[PDB]
């Protein structure tokens, strides 16, 4: 298992350039696939290149996560904030919470996130540590802590069960890593180790309590939790196409469908974005929606790397729901598909495209979410509409998460195929677009239309 580091998903155009030259040379499927962690994977990497990949990382100063007894996985953060200025200082912090975090062996993998308001765009609920940032005068204060957040289930069994993320309260930025260590170390010794399915944080805060847990994290920490100071998400996309930065620098996000970076026929995206690494003046930062920021870019560039990615499909235009639309990888590489997810997509959302536009509804979207099996590495189980695999060619299908995915869906239908899917969204999206409210999103609409009952205490009422 390969789990590159990156943290906040900045990478160099030196260091774009070593994985371009190894994904064409020496893997089997010759891509990078952008993963929802804020990283990259190589797919086929035969027994002669395993060494030349570990030294081709430490050469541009890369490495990857020693993933046998190292339980932690990529630290996300938000990659294109509107207030500008906030990046730099929320990227340092996430890689100095992931230096802290490098090798106590955890009962179960631990994964942990730093946000920026109003763009929950790294989904902080499917995480066991988020660091929610406050900021005064575009600078840093501190940051609000939710733990306990993770989306792996198990068909059938009860026992198992996606959690939102609970809030602990407020902590000032100079206790971040005396923090993050006490949350880290309370899960490791609380931690239902013997049970592998019962270990993740989220099992152990619903067996010890939120407030007994919290107490703990306060007093190995050394610190008492201030209350949440307020705030509030507005979505959980990319801002696809430029965005002014600071200073005189744009961002440019690429919609790259499933992070698929390939030649495609009259579509070559890898070497486009070879040609953009070689002339960019910046680094590139790839999201948890598995899309691509060119960031950085002076004023004075802008059309020469817009003449690259418009020559090479990268600025292919797509609607809203594609845009709002993703899938794991599954087959044909992952071990544990039970149905397709990413090679599905594409056609799925040509499908839901079409009923969008038959309902007037073409310039809306559904965040709406496709995984291979129960583990959840798509997504689904935050999504407004969720297809979770099942066995070949069926779902089971989730309805009631919300734009900001601060809610579970609850399963509506059980192991059905596309067709049936897609009779189903039919006649709900023909609800949605004639009775929303103003702004309504779709997952809201089946909650208060009484088409699903939402999914209020996971632990408790998540199972019908
Ligand atoms: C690539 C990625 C999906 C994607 O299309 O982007 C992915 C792919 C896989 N995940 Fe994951 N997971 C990916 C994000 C996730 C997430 C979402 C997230 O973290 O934001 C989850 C759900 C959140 C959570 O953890 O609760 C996720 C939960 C899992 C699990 C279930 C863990 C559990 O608690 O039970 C497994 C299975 C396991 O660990 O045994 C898993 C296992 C896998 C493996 C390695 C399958 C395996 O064990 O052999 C997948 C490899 C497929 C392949 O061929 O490439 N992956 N996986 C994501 C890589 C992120 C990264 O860079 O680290
Ligand atoms: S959700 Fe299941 S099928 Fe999809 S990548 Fe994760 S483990 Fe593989
Ligand atoms: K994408």
């Amino acid at each position: 298992l390969l789990r590159c580091r990156l943290p906040g998903g900045v990478i160099t155009t030196k260091q774009w350039q070593a994985i371009d030259k190894f994904a064409g040379e020496n893997t089997i499927y010759g891509s990078i696939r952008l993963t929802n962690r804020q990283t990259f994977q190589f797919h086929g990497i035969l027994k002669k290149n395993v060494k030349p990949v570990h030294q081709m990382l430490h050469s541009v100063g890369l490495d990857a996560l020693a993933t046998a007894n190292d339980m932690n996985r990529n630290v996300l953060c938000t990659s294109n904030p509107y207030e500008s200025q906030l990046h730099a200082e929320a990227y340092e912090w996430a890689k100095k919470i992931s230096e802290h975090l490098l090798p106590t062996y955890l009962p179960r993998k631990f994964k942990t996130t730093v946000v920026i308001p109003p763009q929950n765009d790294i989904d902080l609920h499917a995480n066991d540590m988020n660091f929610v940032a406050i900021a005064e005068n575009g600078k840093l204060v501190g940051f609000n802590l939710l733990v306990g957040g993770g989306l792996s289930i198990e068909h059938g069994n009860k026992k198992t069960y996606a959690r939102t993320a609970s809030e602990f309260g407020y902590l000032p930025l100079e206790h971040t890593l005396a923090v993050a260590e006490a949350v880290v170390t309370t899960q490791r010794d609380w931690g239902n180790r013997t049970d592998r399915k019962n270990a993740k944080t989220k099992y152990t805060l619903e067996r010890v309590g939120v407030e007994t847990f919290k107490a703990e994290v306060e007093r190995r920490a050394g610190i008492k939790f201030e209350p949440i100071r307020p705030y509030e998400f507005t979505g959980r996309g990319d801002r696809i196409g430029w965005v002014k930065g600071i200073d005189d620098n744009w961002h440019l996000t690429l919609f790259i469908e499933n992070g698929r970076i390939l030649d495609y026929p009259a579509r070559p995206l890898k070497t486009g974005l070879l040609e953009i690494a070689k002339i960019h003046k910046g680094d590139f930062r790839i999201t948890a929606n598995q899309n691509l920021i060119i960031a950085g870019v002076p004023e004075s560039e802008k059309a020469k790397i817009e003449k690259i990615a418009k020559e090479s499909g990268l600025m292919n235009a797509v609607t809203p729901q594609r845009e709002n639309s993703m899938a794991c990888v599954s087959a044909p590489t992952c071990p544990l598909a039970m149905a397709e997810a990413e090679r599905f997509l594409p056609s799925f959302i040509d499908n839901i495209d079409n009923l969008m536009a038959k309902h007037g509804v073409s310039d809306e979207h559904i965040v709406m979410r496709v995984t291979g099996c129960p583990n959840g590495c798509g997504r689904a189980m935050l999504a407004e509409v969720g297809l979770v695999g099942k066995a070949p060619g069926r779902y089971n299908l989730h309805l009631g998460g919300n734009r900001i995915g601060t809610r579970i869906p609850r399963m509506y239908k059980e192991n059905i195929t596309e067709p049936e899917i897609l009779a189903s969204l039919d006649e709900l999206i023909g609800r949605w677009a004639k009775e929303r409210e103003a702004g309504e999103g779709f997952g809201d609409f089946t909650v208060r239309a009484g088409i699903i009952r939402p999914v209020l205490d996971p632990a408790r009422d998540l199972w019908d």
